[PDB]
């Protein structure tokens, strides 16, 4: 059946000039990407080989403050650990607080079916909220301690280092101009490669789909 082989046909077809521009459209961008990556090599080298012992020099300090940004984090989801733990401990000792009142010698004996239920809920929780509590604690005294240690580094690097770091900072950061740039070269690059994989993959399908109708067609009469 000549209409049935024709209809896959131009469904390949299309398919396959799809990818003539996906092709390009890869190598376009893969090759905008050499071309950033080579300048961006090139140009942080030239500002090394003027003044470069600023460089090396800073490194102490920037290492000291990559660990500081680490223990600000550990600081910070110590300090919200803890402020929950706190809170729990609280609505703990305010439900106890409340319901003790209430319920002790039984001077007023109202709901006094339901009180304790809330109670004793309350009376085993307090055992691991006490616990917790504690323990984020102590953690915090340790994390706040780490925190606000590597600063300590970091600043009196600062002091002994300055120069170099006032030096290097345009270094840094037109490296990070660069990074980001190459960051979404990088990113357009992977993903327009992976759209051409599922391109040429709808047009291994017709193949197939011709592989079958062509073999349908032949199993007739």
């Amino acid at each position: 059946v000549d209409p049935r082989i024709q209809g896959e046909l131009e469904k390949l077809n299309q398919s396959t000039d799809d990818i003539n521009r996906r092709e390009t459209e890869l190598e376009d961008a893969r090759q905008k990407f050499r071309s950033v990556l080579v300048e961006a090599t090139v140009k942080l080298d030239e500002l090394v080989k003027k003044i470069g012992k600023a460089v090396e020099d800073s490194k102490p300090y920037w290492e000291a403050r990559r660990v500081a940004r680490q223990a600000q984090l550990e600081a910070q989801k110590a300090t919200q650990d803890f402020q929950r733990a706190t809170e729990v401990l609280r609505a703990a000792k305010e439900t106890i607080s409340l319901a003790e009142q209430r319920l002790l010698e039984d001077d007023k004996r109202q709901f006094d079916s339901a009180w304790q239920e809330m109670l004793n809920h309350a009376t085993q929780r307090v055992a691991e909220a006490e616990q917790t509590k504690t323990r984020s604690e102590l953690v915090h005294k340790e994390t706040a301690a780490r925190y606000n240690a590597a600063m300590g580094r970091m600043r009196q690097l600062e002091k002994k280092l300055k120069r170099a770091i006032n030096k290097s900072k345009p270094y840094f950061e037109l490296k990070a101009k660069y990074y980001v740039q190459l960051e979404q070269l990088k990113k357009t690059v992977d993903d327009l490669q992976a759209k051409l994989t599922l391109a040429k993959g709808e047009y291994k399908m017709a193949l197939k789909n011709l592989e079958m109708i062509s073999d349908e067609i032949h199993e007739a009469a």
